[PDB]
């Protein structure tokens, strides 16, 4: 809600691992708030098992005022390997830099969100 399938989950993880490669990736609840509030936030991707709760309740209203789109992926481990850190993450964000040529495939998992 909204939760990835895991279709998807194995596709946004995919996507995250590139994300990383070409510095794209801010791994974090507060790292994520931060590029959503320099409006570079693309997708906010959310663990439906973080703890605390109120980051889960939270982080989506604060998406949605900014006009980024979120979704949530099953596990913070899962989500944090996909990062490239030995630890859980409980949120990330996928960032937009001008030229990139990872812009095709983050608009489209864009709007696969829409859905």
């Amino acid at each position: 809600f909204p939760l990835a399938s895991p279709d998807l989950n194995n596709k946004i993880i995919n996507l995250v691992q590139q994300a990383c490669n070409y510095k794209q990736l801010r791994k974090g609840a507060n790292e994520a708030t931060k590029a959503l509030n320099r409006g570079i936030a693309e997708i906010v991707l959310l663990a439906a098992d973080a703890e605390p709760l109120e980051i889960l309740l939270h982080l989506p209203l604060v998406c949605e005022d900014k006009n980024t789109p979120y979704v949530f992926v099953r596990s913070k481990v899962a989500l944090g390997r996909a990062c490239g850190v030995s630890r859980p993450v409980i949120a990330a964000a996928i960032t937009s830099k001008d030229g990139s040529s990872l812009s095709s495939q983050i608009t489209e998992l864009k709007d696969q969100i829409e859905q």
